């Protein structure tokens, strides 16, 4: 940086010691990532200054020629990605995204059915304190109490029993693949429209290592963040009868000028995609994600649904008597960075949790391989297995350093 | 830039026919403004990686510790810019910042009372193509239709009648002072909270040139990238005993993850905005939308109530047998970008009108004074009187490049 630095020292110091901690760290939150140099750039571009509302070729301000080139990359190239006939770029968030496919199809108190939200479903999946559980009336399925897999014939029969106008397929987090066959049958069983939130797996259906729910789904929401290693914000992919239904909905429905500069990024990002590399990297996800479950395994502990089919797993900790909350707390102490999680069936509340969450795009993406992996549930262990150790603990800090150099 | 270029030479081009566009045109979209060199580079940062639900000291994710710090600048310069009790720097635009505020006092079908759109009012507050209007019962009121200025007893009347539980202040093209202590009366009158959206004045209230909402609403509103000169997004201020309320509606009511970046941006351009030389600027746009004003009206252009006491300006092109849509095509024409915009009692739709919108906050910025708002008038006196003149146009063309260098 140039500029900043001299124009605002305060905000400056604190974005260096932000761009240090993420260096220095074992970042395993699943849905977090490290985007390219220019994809940031892409995003501190003079493209936040225009105003934009509307569509390519389409707008309601004049001068969007080149933003509009910008936008069109960013549609054709998801389009590429994903087989979509229709991708709309502009919502802000996964949060947008959601609730503009909801804003869409529902009205006010229309039934939804989605996952378990202490399954492994999302906040905008039907909470009581958001938006989605407000506005409309969520009913849940569930994973098998044995496997924490998704119990199809509870999918079903929820579906059958509660006459939903939408089902949503995908999690926050559930580390086995999703099938979105099923969930297209029953729809078409009950006469429900298919909504897939793939945002934390969209960059491994972008690689082909998930099942793409586009041929499934009416509706495919996601962020461009997660997996897709991408900027902050959220897209949506339809097929061609729901185009502009799904435009209106995102303008005039919920949001106003888009961000053009995230947009540029989010273009960026797909291009990035688009590349071998980014398979390759994407496999790589995959395979640390494997032999990081197979390796806690050898460590002692359980994971839900005893392994992972994608970039993420989940630590049962009843095992070892500890709360999610204390083993985060305690990792944190360390330098590795995890989240608390409900586990399907937890005892304890999303508070306190019996779990933890664990990913490796972020580490993959840093150039982490099935050593480190090793190395990382080794660690894990020496640090859970001796949380009361201050010897343990600094052990484990050392060796989290010899990781990140 | 330095990695966009090699890595993805079709958005870079893009970005670039941007950047030289912004540059050779006459930008007097009232919306619009160019952030500083500073507040880029934040928003170009690696605070887009970091996951971070929650309020600084509560957040849902570790490693918090310097986004932290970003936000919390955010948030006390806003209040020191405002003398706001509470702010929220979260919302990921001006539509969400609304959407916030009425999620946290509303509930589906209460009545509100907004500006007439086709006065002044913003999609937002109530169109029925919107989420405001779809979710929300919104009623209007009207400028007087010789004087143009809100009738204030109209205001009275129509929430007297309809018995709102929110009433809406400000506006998206609106060019007087907006009296919030009577808007304050009437919602106190009826039992109404009182929110005032003051996106597009912010700067000017900063800067102690046009009255501050705060003293008077429950809560304010705003986008942080027109008048007000940040990156694109929102803010909510209000007093410390809607805080928590206000926090809870943007997460986890309406929104995830907040865009950190951006956020950062934010503090970089409060900071600027906390500067005496931001005051002295603010003083030009005013000056220079007064000046333009008037060398429009020795034009012979009719202005829409008469002048201006803020940022904008709209014309009444009915005396020149123009509609907005004929004077914003050939302005384009010529390097002038401008709205088209309804005025108040339009005989024509919203998609033709009989105005347009002007703004000098983006061309105060690049350093545009009185001389060049006299020259900016005779241009579009050149052009409108000369729609069918291609030698006028030429004329017009040159004399815009001369302006811009």
């Amino acid at each position: 940086m140039k500029y900043l630095p001299q124009q605002d020292p305060q905000v400056f110091a604190a974005i260096e010691q932000e761009r240090k901690r993420q260096h220095a760290k074992i970042e395993l939150i699943a849905s977090e990532n490290f985007v390219s140099r220019a994809v940031m750039e892409a995003q501190g571009s003079v493209l936040t200054n225009k105003y934009a509302e509307g569509y390519p070729g389409r707008r309601y301000y004049g001068g969007c020629e080149y933003v509009d080139i910008v936008e069109e990359l960013a549609r054709e190239r998801a389009k590429q990605l994903f087989g979509a006939e229709h991708a709309n770029v502009q919502p802000h968030s996964g949060a947008q995204a959601n609730m503009a496919v909801y804003f869409t199809v529902l009205e006010h108190g229309d039934t939804v059915l989605g996952m378990n939200l202490s399954h492994g479903g999302h906040l905008t999946h039907g909470s009581p304190v958001n938006f989605s559980g407000v506005q409309y009336n969520f009913v849940a399925y569930g994973v098998d109490p044995e496997t924490h897999v998704i119990d199809y014939d509870d999918v079903r029969e929820k579906a059958r029993l509660h006459r939903p106008k939408l089902i949503v397929a995908a999690a926050a987090a559930y580390p086995r693949i999703i099938d979105f066959a099923k969930f297209r049958e029953i729809a078409d069983e009950v006469g429900a429209y298919l909504m897939v939130d793939m945002a934390h797996i969209a960059g491994l259906v972008a690689a082909g290592l998930h099942p793409n729910p586009v041929p499934y789904a009416h509706f495919v929401t996601t962020t461009t963040h997660k997996t897709l290693r991408g900027p902050r914000g959220g897209m949506i992919l339809c097929q061609e009868q729901f185009a502009k239904q799904i435009d209106k909905a995102i303008f005039p429905g919920i949001q106003g000028g888009p961000l053009m500069h995230v947009i540029a990024a989010k273009a960026v990002a797909f291009g990035e995609a688009l590349q071998d590399d980014f398979k390759a990297y994407a496999k790589r996800v995959v395979d640390n994600a494997k032999r990081l479950a197979s390796a806690l395994q050898n460590e002692g502990f359980t994971l839900v649904s005893g392994g992972t089919d994608n970039h993420l797993l989940l630590v049962d900790l009843r095992p070892q008597q500890l709360t999610g909350k204390t083993a985060e707390k305690v990792l944190d102490e360390v330098g590795i960075t995890v989240n608390k999680n409900t586990i399907p069936y937890d005892p304890e509340s999303p508070f306190v949790t019996s779990g933890i969450r664990i990913g490796t795009a972020a580490v993959t993406t840093r150039g982490f391989g099935l050593e480190e992996m090793d190395e990382i549930a080794a660690i894990i262990g020496l640090v859970l297995k001796n949380v009361g150790s201050e010897q343990a603990l600094e052990e484990a800090r050392q060796r989290v350093a010899a990781l990140t150099d």
